[PDB]
């Protein structure tokens, strides 16, 4: 009840900023998450004993893969934290509750492989879930953990509030399927520009939460350059392994997953910034003006990649 989490001064200040790095001390990450829940949602949103036991069960169900790991989960939750804190009044009590949990849970039991590889391998999950394969799995895992004894952090919610929060988390997690981002942002762009965007329209809120999820999920590109560059190494460590496994099935992977084409990384990053990242944080800034620092950091990192190609680094 009266037990607050308190970070060291440097973390207490920098955790509020969009570009915050949660650091290499894994044992501090649960406390960092709890701190963000208490300030974003309240010290009463969850029973501390249940929340702590939810967190540690979520952690256990993240694998030791180079990128799609426990650090990613907490990193994506912090970006959401920074969005919710800078947009205090735009989001309901249920939404702030559901979205930090959704981000922590969004990649549960990731194996370091794309939906496309599961399909080509003929993985059992690809039979169970024809589209957004891993994302349907991530939500399934989230429900399973919530249903463990002592793990139901939403127990104090009514039946309709419980169905509402689980529906927010499901849409939120399915939205992290990048395949769905392109159409979602296009719809949002049209709605913003024709002035039809309406935050009291539930279908519109869903779309806006969807784009927030893409923005938080890609937030590697919104860090300071050294963090962005070193996270790229972990991302490519997974992709190149997936490319190796494509070659094992007798399929040439796309250049992005082919370690033989490491040289093309800098130009690959430009395409990704221009095609995915900048449009994402631009549409997000239009809808939620105070998320401008994410767009600004994204553009700074595009500039850094342009310098790599020009042999300036
Ligand atoms: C955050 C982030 C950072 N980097 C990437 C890699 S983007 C990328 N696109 C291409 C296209 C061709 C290509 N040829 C050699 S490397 C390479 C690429 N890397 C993805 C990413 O997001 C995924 C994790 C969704
Ligand atoms: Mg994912
Ligand atoms: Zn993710």
């Amino acid at each position: 009840g009266l037990m607050q989490f308190t970070l060291p001064v440097r973390l207490c200040k920098e955790i509020e900023l969009f570009h915050f790095d949660i650091g290499p001390f894994e044992n501090m990450w649960p406390g960092i998450f709890v701190y963000m829940v208490h300030r974003s949602c309240g010290t009463s949103c969850f029973e501390l004993e249940k929340l702590c036991r939810f967190i540690m069960s979520v952690k256990k169900n993240y694998r030791r893969v180079p990128y799609h790991n426990w650090k990613h989960a907490v990193t994506v939750a912090h970006c959401m934290y920074a969005i919710l804190q800078n947009n205090h009044t735009l989001f309901t009590d249920l939404e702030r509750k559901g979205l930090l949990i959704a981000c922590l849970c969004h990649d549960l039991d990731h194996r370091g492989f794309s939906n496309s590889y599961l399909q080509k391998f003929d993985h059992p999950l690809a039979a169970l879930y024809s589209t957004s394969t891993m994302e349907q799995h991530h939500f399934s895992q989230t429900v399973s953990i919530l249903q463990l004894e002592g793990h139901n952090i939403f127990s104090t919610l009514s039946s309709s509030e419980y169905e509402q929060v689980l529906e927010i988390i499901r849409k939120a997690i399915i939205a992290t399927d990048l395949a769905l981002y392109f159409g979602n942002r296009k719809q949002l762009e049209e709605m913003y520009q024709t002035g039809s965007l309406n935050l009291n329209n539930q279908s519109h809120r869903d779309r806006v939460i969807g784009l927030m999820m893409t923005a938080c999920d890609l937030c590697s590109v919104t860090k300071l350059w050294p963090v962005t560059k070193l996270t790229a190494n972990d991302i490519y460590a997974e992709f190149w392994a997936e490319g190796d496994e494509m070659k094992k099935l007798g399929i040439q992977p796309i250049p992005m997953m082919d370690r033989d084409k490491k040289d093309e990384v800098p130009q690959g990053q430009l395409g990704f910034y221009n095609a995915v990242a900048i449009p994402c944080y631009t549409t997000l800034t239009q809808i939620l003006p105070p998320t401008e620092p994410l767009l600004k950091a994204c553009r700074d990192n595009l500039s850094q990649w342009e310098k790599v190609i020009r042999g300036e680094e």
